[PDB]
């Protein structure tokens, strides 16, 4: 690699990973789309074993930006719309408090205050059709925007119905395979699980436990060569073979709301560049970004900007990961870690590193 | 031409130049992705000059299809955004009537109740500011379709302002230059006068006059030829290697409102297909396609489907012009007439033929 990509690249990480006490990570940076990629650290403390380029990570909430592509590209297969209502996919969920809800307000927060975590108690299909009918609104849907795992986790469940595809083999067979991300993984399979990492929650080895729309929101294990091609793809649409594809990434980057300086694709987030970095350092602490906050819908959606930040946080228990990519500059970068340490010393991170670069 | 292909299109022409009395005629119809075309009379019956080819026709509205897509390639160049406020590109519009009226609706006719035509009294680009500042809406923005020259033309106007470039300009080097469209004037040239068509109303020969916004709304002239390739590159936008136009396209046949069973995109106007033939037949006489109609928001847009019927009519006073294509079949037809005959008959003509071919 380049010796200037190399140089910020040491100095900015293995600080961060000293300050936060990181047992393992990888990193990947874009540059004139071409990929570098970084490792230090232990997949596994107990096994001394290393982390490599070939090591699984859970991805959490990056996660949300295969289901936005994925939800883009049935869109663009014409198999459902934004601008639906949510019956119109689950014709059970009658409850009155849905009407006028639609699969853009899952999406993007908007239903109307969707909580954070579907509740550790919900399991069956049973269970969580009684929880969206019971739930009610803390807002009329499209004021506010309240990051939530059950308003894209539905979205996502929901946006492949029409196919008739699970959501997994929607996943593999219209996202991973067509970009090659041939480790990337909603259930790691036996031959694979000697690369997943372990996750470390306050010195406990640890993984994420099943719960109701994981896959949906937070469920995508990958490594840091899959997590560079997937950034790449994002950075340049148009190099993607297949059509539906390359237009679901387009409209994933389409920007539906504006809150403050940021607009809200679907999975991902992004604002204009050049972007005031204490901006996203400071609003991606969770006191921020988990907060509720007005939204003004951009009428119609502004098609994808060149000059755009874009990024997506992720975390599970043991796990933290951070994708950001410029697109007019060609310029990426991905962060992989099996310990969730806070959101803003993982952007400061990134924004040192391609703001160096470009 | 394959003798079905042939047989269908002279079995529908013919009768139809007869019962209208057309003076000349050209179509063209695009199977599989491959131009076929039809001449038939008098490009100039004075001189005895037969329709070929390279005959030049009025396109009249059709123009605003070439409108739709060349503000669609300055969206998608960032250089514009359809939810911008029209102000923000002619400050000097101060009057308050104007708060609140996008680009998208100028550009989609919902500005609320803007007139089919411009006063001939406006010449001036101070006639033209006076016009827009005493207009005074019948409804509030976004509520409303009356399609007119004085909304989509001026949406073209200003979509082109960012670039610097005059409105021709910008039509020449953005969409006519790329597409090949060698022989598709808003001026015609003295060397290409010999092959423009007269128009004919009640006998006479006429041409286009001058008028305000009409390069944007109606001005633009073409052969046969070019607008089947216009037809092929909007059937397929992926084969288009500048990757705004591509964009642009696809951003013009997206569907923004909905009225009755028709789907307002920018210049085209779009139908699911299969469609009821009475339905876009009686849909495209002037008593309803020139009627004030509520819409019904399109929240979001749906971008373009592949499965539609994608069409527009246009006329001059000695002009009649229709265009129609389905992306789904990679099927298309135009049909370019010197004489404003009904638009019914052009559309049942245009019909029979593509429900015969597929
Ligand atoms: B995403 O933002 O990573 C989803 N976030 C959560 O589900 C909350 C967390 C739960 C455990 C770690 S972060
Ligand atoms: B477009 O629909 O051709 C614009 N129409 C007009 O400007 C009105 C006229 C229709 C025929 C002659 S002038």
């Amino acid at each position: 690699a380049p010796q200037q990509i190399n140089d910020i690249v040491h100095r900015t990480i293995t600080p961060l990973i000293e300050q936060q006490k990181i047992p393992g990570m990888a990193v990947a940076v874009i540059y004139q789309g071409k990929p570098y990629y970084f490792t230090w650290g232990y997949a596994d403390i107990a096994k001394k074993q290393p982390v490599t380029q070939q090591t699984l990570f859970e991805l959490g909430s990056v996660s949300k930006t295969f289901t936005g592509v994925l939800g883009g590209d049935a869109i663009a297969r014409g198999e459902i719309k934004l601008s639906d209502p949510t019956t119109k996919y689950w014709p059970e969920l009658t409850a009155k408090q849905w009407n006028g809800i639609t699969l853009l307000h899952l999406a993007t927060y908007t239903a109307g205050g969707l909580p954070l975590q579907v509740p550790d108690e919900v399991k069956s299909s049973s269970d969580l059709l009684r929880f969206y009918q019971n739930w009610q609104p803390a807002w009329a849907p499209g004021t506010q925007r309240l990051y939530a795992n059950s308003s894209i986790g539905l979205f996502g469940a929901l946006a492949v119905k029409p196919s008739g595809l699970s959501f997994e083999q929607a996943m593999q067979t219209r996202v991973f395979q067509p970009l090659k991300l041939n480790h990337t993984w909603i259930n790691v399979p036996p031959a694979e699980e000697k690369n997943y990492a372990w996750g470390y929650r306050e010195g406990k080895a640890v993984h994420v436990s099943p719960g109701a729309l994981d896959a949906e929101a937070y469920g995508v294990k990958s490594t840091i060569e899959d997590m560079a091609r997937w950034v790449q793809s994002n950075l340049k649409p148009l190099d993607i073979n297949e059509k539906t594809l390359q237009q679901g990434i387009q409209l994933a980057q389409s920007r539906y709301w504006q809150t403050g300086d940021m607009y809200q694709g679907l999975g991902w987030e992004m604002l204009d560049w050049p972007v005031n970095p204490d901006s996203i350092i400071n609003g991606s602490d969770n006191k921020i970004a988990l907060a509720a906050r007005p939204v003004k819908a951009i009428t119609p959606p502004t098609p994808a900007v060149r000059a755009s930040w874009v990024h997506k946080t992720g975390a599970t228990g043991g796990f933290g990961s951070y994708v950001a990519f410029i697109p007019e500059k060609e310029l990426g970068i991905v962060m992989l870690a099996n310990k969730n340490y806070p959101n803003p010393a993982r952007v400061d991170a990134a924004w040192q590193i391609l703001n160096a670069l470009a």
